[PDB]
């Protein structure tokens, strides 16, 4: 009963989170998600801040209201091309990724580790906080308050 939760770099408090590495959070699910970093979803403008201090990804994941990649430099792979905050037009399905923002984060770029999963509840879940240079930080608990999500 584990779940891993890559996280990258905070830029002016916005990061990404991928849940076991593979499309799988719902819109709800996201926002218990950055509830557990004491965080919220970002809002556009809160994402158009952290792309101008070097934010980018090749992943979708959640805003408030809208389904984005942040993207610097263009890649024919990743948001078809486009810079700025590429947002999802058109898709079928419902799970993405998600990204949080954290106010009490640094105002640039933080490639720091993310070491603890503050707000999160008791539970029986193992939950790993894996950095991109591959250090970890695991605790048991849980964060979905979404029987659905379940
Ligand atoms: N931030 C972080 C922390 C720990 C593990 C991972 C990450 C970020 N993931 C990025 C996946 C991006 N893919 C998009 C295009 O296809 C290859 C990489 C890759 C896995």
């Amino acid at each position: 009963n584990q779940i891993d939760l890559n996280v990258t770099c905070r830029y002016a408090g916005v990061f990404h989170v991928e849940k076991n590495g593979r499309y799988s959070i719902s819109r709800t699910e996201a926002a218990d998600l950055c509830q557990a970093f004491n965080s919220t979803l970002p809002t556009m403008d809160q994402m158009k801040l952290a792309l101008s201090k070097g934010f980018e990804t090749c992943r979708y994941g959640f805003i408030e209201g809208n389904v984005v990649i942040p993207r610097i430099h263009p890649n024919a792979i990743c948001a078809a091309n486009h810079t700025g905050v590429y947002i999802l037009v058109t898709s079928n399905t419902s799970h993405y990724d998600t990204y949080c923002f954290n106010a009490s984060a640094p105002p640039e770029e933080d490639c720091t580790s993310v070491t603890d999963l503050p707000n999160s509840f008791d539970g029986p879940v193992t939950i790993t906080i894996v950095n991109r240079d591959g250090t970890r930080y695991s605790k048991k608990g849980e964060y979905r308050t979404h029987q659905e999500d379940i």
